[PDB]
Order: structure tokens, then sequence, then C-alpha cells
């Protein structure tokens, strides 16, 4: 079910907050080794994420369930704040810039937390 196919991407969701946290231990750390493949790992958990919440949008669509779809077009555009901030913390990692990649850090933690009550709304709607 949809529902069912929510479970699923909200777990994955979960396996980028737990890399995520492991990441940034790792970046205080000095660890760039990890670091870097943290944030290889990172980008395939959300591309995967991303297209998960895609298609759980399009089926609530294509099932009439307004609410579901109001809550999800709110979620996937939070998503996508998501995506440019981390986009730019890969970016100032590539480039050195630990002073922006602390900043980007620490805006990430905030989406995750600012959109986790609309995060359970959804498994409640769909
Ligand atoms: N693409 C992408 C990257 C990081 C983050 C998200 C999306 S999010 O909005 O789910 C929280 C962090």
């Amino acid at each position: 079910s949809v529902k069912s196919e929510y479970a699923e991407a909200a777990a994955v969701g979960q396996e980028a907050v737990a890399v995520f946290n492991t990441m940034k231990a790792a970046f205080q750390n000095g660890d760039k080794e990890a670091v870097a493949q943290y944030l290889a790992r990172l980008a395939s958990l959300y591309t995967r994420h991303e297209e998960l919440l895609n298609r759980i949008l399009e089926k609530a669509r294509r099932e009439g369930n307004k609410e579901a779809v109001t809550l999800m077009n709110e979620f996937t555009a939070t998503f996508q704040t998501g995506k440019s901030i981390f986009n730019a913390m890969v970016a100032a990692f590539k480039n050195g810039d630990d002073d922006s990649f602390e900043s980007y850090l620490q805006a990430l933690e905030k989406v995750t937390a600012k959109g986790e009550t609309l995060a359970d709304q959804i498994a409640k709607a769909l």
C-alpha cells in the first residue's frame, strides 16, 4: 500500500539521519576520509528518498487523497531545501571551507527537526 511504501521511505530517511550524525562526528574529529565516504553514502540515500517520496505523492494524487497530497506537497518542498543546503555542504567540503560546512550542517539539522511533525502527519493521512 502507499502507507507501507511511506514506512519504507521513512526508514530510508532515518538511515540518512543515522549516517549524517556519524558524519558530523567524523567532521568534528577531522577524519576527512570518513567524511567523504559518508557524504557519498548520504547522496545515495537522499536520492533514493527523493524518488520514493515522489512516487508516494504521485500515488496519493492518483488516489484523490487531497489531504495527503497537500501534506506531501509541503513535505517535498522542504525536501528540496535540504537538498540545496546539502549540495552547498558537499561543495564546502570540496572547497575546504569548514566554516561554511559547519553552517550548512546546523541548517540541515534544523530542517529535519522542523519537518518531523509533518512527516508523522503524512503517515496518518495516507
Ligand atoms: N536531498 C536532501 C539532503 C539532505 C536533507 C534532505 C534532503 S531533508 O530535507 O530530508 C533533510 C536533510
